[PDB]
DNA sequence: AGGCTGGCAGCAGAATAACCGGTGGCAGCAGCTGACCACAACCGATTTTCTGACC
């Protein structure tokens, strides 16, 4: 069908909660050509699913942050 | 004098209406819990790593 298609399950599992800014930045912009990017996006914004790349965006405990903060002290 | 030998005959089996007492089960439910999620916050370092000034 169109499981090989599907950009979320296409490679290692493991990248898509990998705990860098920059390493995760490609597994959310992997999922732009993803056709079920809204039922997705929508399941994940009604279940409040609290990690990881969702419907082509990251989350944190509740909602969607747009990009995730480095460790280190901020940039002022 | 009967007996035990002989067929002869006959048969089983197989195939193709109430009471009373008591006693234990049981289900329903307030009412101690008491362990348990469970959000939800709040801190305890922790490490990085800028941020800010020092001379
Ligand atoms: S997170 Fe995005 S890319 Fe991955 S399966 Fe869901 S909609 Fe597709």
């Amino acid at each position: 069908q169109r499981l090989p298609v599907l950009p979320c399950h296409v490679g290692d599992p493991d990248l898509w909660f990998a705990d860098t800014p920059a390493g995760l930045e490609v597994a959310k912009t992997l999922c732009v050509s993803c056709p079920i990017r809204r039922q997705c996006l929508a399941a994940a914004l009604q279940r409040a699913e609290p990690w990881g790349v969702w419907g082509g965006e990251i989350f944190d405990q509740g909602s969607i942050v747009s990009h995730k903060r480095p460790r280190g002290r901020p940039r002022k």
